[PDB]
């Protein structure tokens, strides 16, 4: 008994609001300069290499990006940083200051193509 269903599924990580994936790399910078603004982020599943992230921060001067590499303990590094999760990250960066003067104050909305609006 099958007892259950398959195929058509959604993750959790996916349905982040400052996850992105459904985006490119190109588009995610047009996107921080209209979707979203100053003091707004956003994480994005590095394509050239399948299995890293990147983070891209918007600041008044210009658009920035971090490195965030896996590590061998269930973790992610961030700047020589050691954190237990992305998610935490983000929650831990709300207190100290990401940048040398910047915080991070809400990511940026994603995008849902499903809808009536059409041409």
């Amino acid at each position: 008994g099958s007892s259950g269903s398959s195929g058509r599924e959604e993750d959790p990580h996916e349905g982040k609001i400052w996850f992105h994936g459904k985006i490119s790399k190109q588009e995610a910078y047009n996107l921080l300069m209209t979707v979203g603004q100053v003091c707004s982020f956003l994480v994005r599943p590095s394509d050239n290499t399948p299995g890293d992230y990147s983070l891209y921060f918007r600041t008044n001067e210009n658009i920035q990006r971090f490195k965030i590499c896996p590590t061998p303990n269930n973790q992610f590094m961030m700047g020589g940083r050691y954190y237990n999760s992305i998610g935490d990250i983000i929650d831990h960066y709300r207190k100290e200051q990401i940048v040398e003067g910047y915080y991070l104050k809400e990511p940026v909305p994603m995008q849902d193509q499903s809808g009536p609006s059409s041409g």
